[PDB]
């Protein structure tokens, strides 16, 4: 019946979760637990350090702790998910919600993940273009022809009409030239992060694989649809899949199709932000959808209960 969709990097904002934090002990406990694991006050970072909040190595545990706290709050109000998924970093939040990853383990692990991603691909390096309203085949082909010139592949399959390509500057420029020729009307350059979810991140993925080998995963208490394979993840595959996730495409709409086939009717995006909700509305405007990131959005959800 219901899937929780967890936020990814880029949706953070100063003060996120603070309303919940003061009001709900399950929230304060979750954030202060992450603060202990980290060796610094995450609540103060989120509330006051805007530049650090936007630095990958802090963004990742900030969002994960905030999201896990929001999911845990939803659990206290009587919402339990039947399936989960999360956007990139949000996959780890979903791993925590799905019972497979310990919360304190997650917090340390994403601080490391963030670090490795940031060093291997800084926020201003390479290029990312959102290619709107063009067939997937065209985008893939364009990126293929352009690959002779360097790394360029689709990074984020968001909707059938919204695919972000990423990689190195010259190679990505050659890709959009091929797209315009092919007739692509709407190509939006993005200044969000390094070219994540391409082979450029292979060095990152090596370090993460060593770190992951140390992480001990548990049984899934609920099914999780993974970013990489757009399929329900199996316990024995988690680390191999998280290893590839940082250097391979995130396949969001295909994942939403697996959940609709599993018969899920209702979607709740766990904040910060409403990015996944925007995507699922395009995938299927008839799908029942809600997001929770703050007191107002919590009430809008609960008043249907």
């Amino acid at each position: 019946k219901t899937a929780f969709l967890f936020a990814g990097q880029g949706a953070q904002y100063l003060g996120m979760g603070r309303d919940f934090y003061d009001q709900y002990p399950i929230v304060k406990e979750t954030i202060d637990r992450a603060s202990q694991v980290l060796g610094y006050d995450l609540r103060y970072l989120i509330d006051t350090e805007e530049d650090k909040l936007n630095q990958t190595r802090y963004t990742q545990p900030a969002i994960l702790a905030t999201s896990v706290a929001i999911y845990r709050l939803l659990q206290e109000k009587g919402y339990q998910p039947d399936m989960v998924a999360g956007l990139s970093l949000g996959e780890y939040s979903a791993l925590v919600a799905s019972g497979a990853l310990d919360f304190e383990d997650a917090v340390a692990l994403v601080a490391k993940r963030g670090a490795y991603m940031e060093e291997a691909a800084p926020a201003d390096s390479g290029k990312m273009v959102a290619v709107l309203n063009t067939p997937v085949e065209v985008i893939e082909e364009a990126c293929q022809k352009a690959s002779e010139l360097g790394v360029v592949t689709p990074a984020n399959y968001n909707t059938p009409a919204q695919i972000v390509i990423a990689g190195e500057v010259v190679a990505v420029d050659r890709a959009v030239e091929l797209l315009q020729e092919a007739g692509a009307k709407r190509l939006i350059p993005l200044k969000v992060s390094g070219p994540f979810h391409t082979s450029l991140l292979e060095p990152a993925s090596q370090k993460l694989a060593e770190t992951l080998a140390q992480v001990s995963f548990s049984d899934f208490t609920c099914p999780l649809v993974g970013n990489t394979e757009a399929a329900v993840m199996q316990k024995e595959d988690i680390a191999q899949l998280l290893t590839r996730q940082v250097k391979e495409p995130v396949r969001f709409y295909e994942s939403i199709g697996v959940m609709q086939e599993a018969g899920i009717s209702n979607f709740i995006e766990i904040g910060p932000g409403k990015v996944l909700s925007g995507f699922v509305k395009k995938i299927d405007q008839t799908a029942h959808l809600a997001h929770v990131e703050d007191q107002a959005s919590l009430v809008a959800l609960l008043e249907k209960l």
